DNA sequence: CAAACACACCAAACACAAGAGCTAATTGACTGGCCGTTATCGATGTATATATCTGACACGTGCCTGGAGACTAGGGAGTAATCCCCTTGGC
């Protein structure tokens, strides 16, 4: 498991949110154009019901 | 017939194998040639110890010269009487 785990970390170390709030690279590449499609954090959000 | 690319196959490598944390003990190069120091073997003595021969001193034996002993031969030195020459003595 700690092989995959390093393989992940090393693939995405750089991916951040510019505050353009955008989700790039250390290239500048856009990945999304609002993180997680949606622009919130992931701490902040609970489940409901529609 | 020769050249283009594509596919299947064979042959050759690359890199990875979680985060680490503690403790112990096995490995402590080696023959050889050669130079450089030094220990040893060897000669060439001069100093000291010992042996042979020569010289001076000592004790001892000796050959030689002169001296000494017993005994002898026979005569030199020497009593006892005598004469009377000559000396001392005298007026």
């Amino acid at each position: 498991t700690g092989y995959i785990q390093r393989r992940l970390i090393k693939s995405m170390e750089s991916v951040m949110v510019k505050y353009d709030a955008t989700v790039r690279n250390s290239i500048n590449q856009v990945v999304q154009l609002r993180y997680g499609e949606d622009g919130l954090a992931g701490e902040s959000v609970e489940f409901q019901n529609l």
